[PDB]
């Protein structure tokens, strides 16, 4: 409930150089704590925007019976399959899934909703894959901060979609560009998401400030989350993002979802990518425990 120790120790310390930059930060994070070996196949998807760059990570040992699709976080601008490499591994080995690691279309190069349509399309793919891989036809998508915003909006247009989704797991996700919240307002500036960023990172993606109150922006704002996949929200308790993450959790858990929240007390914003916390390796334990309760 204090700040961890560790994470407390941690925070004492050009768009192309900014991008190198955190690529070299998650890197640094991952020569510390090295990844588990994992069997790795790159390929391409086709999508409505283009092809999509994509990684599938083979366990050693199969034990769940859905594909998931997971969306690196960034902020839409920021990441890559490299970057969320030493969370993807640990997923696969840990949970005994084949994951499918997305790169989708950064911002501003690409703009809201390029990366939901992507996203819609890959989830799509590999659902019809899926049988050829001796697994069931439904995928659990999964995803980081904007990530988890993506695997948010692709699960509430699964219905109309026809994209059968049998859960989503969201890891600190953003969910809502138009409200303040409480942990939104008290942890703006100095727990590594700032309220600067955020501001910039809607500069990037978003189209117009009107944007916002799109629901495929801001998923939390949709008035009928019945019938959704059921659902694993992760947050951070120090995290601008909290508040919004544990109200979307509520309301699906009001919605009749099969819904299991935790927060990681003395938390922040990104802990699941980086491996100097134990809380990483426990959140991933926490993703299988819940994968083993869906059908
Ligand atoms: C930087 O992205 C990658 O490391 C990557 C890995 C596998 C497949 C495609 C890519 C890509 O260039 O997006
Ligand atoms: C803020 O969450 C993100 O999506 C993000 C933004 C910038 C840098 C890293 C991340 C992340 O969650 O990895
Ligand atoms: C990590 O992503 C964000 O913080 C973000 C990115 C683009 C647009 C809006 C936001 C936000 O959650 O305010």
């Amino acid at each position: 409930m204090p700040l961890d120790p560790r994470v407390e120790q941690f925070l004492a310390q050009s768009l192309a150089e900014a991008r190198q930059q955190f690529k070299q930060g998650a890197l640094l994070l991952d020569q510390m704590v090295p990844p588990p070996p994992v069997d790795t196949e790159d390929g391409t998807v086709v999508t409505t925007h283009g092809p999509v760059r994509i990684r599938r990570y083979i366990p050693d040992r199969l034990r769940f019976s859905h594909p998931l699709v997971f969306y690196h976080g960034g902020g839409f601008v920021f990441g890559d399959i490299d970057t969320h490499h030493g969370l993807v591994a640990r997923l696969c080995q840990t949970v005994g899934a084949t994951v499918i690691s997305v790169d989708y279309s950064l911002a501003p190069e690409a703009k809201f909703p390029v990366p939901v349509a992507e996203c819609i399309d890959v989830a799509r793919w590999a659902a019809h894959e899926a049988p050829g891989w001796g697994l069931k036809p439904s995928i659990v998508v999964a995803g980081d901060s904007a990530g988890g915003n993506l695997a948010a909006v692709v699960s509430q247009r699964a219905k109309d979609e026809s994209l059968p989704i049998a859960a989503q797991l969201l890891f600190y996700p953003a969910l809502d560009m138009v409200h303040e919240t409480p942990s939104k307002r008290d942890f703006a500036r100095g727990y590594l998401l700032e309220a600067d960023a955020m501001q910039w990172f809607g500069e990037q993606y978003l189209r117009t400030p009107d944007d916002v109150s799109h629901p495929w922006a801001s998923p939390a704002l949709s008035p009928d989350l019945t019938g959704l996949p059921p659902a694993l929200v992760i947050t951070a308790e120090y995290d601008p993002l909290r508040d919004e993450g544990e109200a979307y959790a509520e309301a699906l858990r009001a919605a009749g979802v099969p819904t299991e929240q935790i927060r990681f007390d003395g938390m922040i914003h990104g802990f699941m990518t980086m491996p100097i916390f134990p809380q990483m390796e426990a959140a991933i334990e926490a993703v299988a425990r819940f994968l083993e309760r869906i059908d």
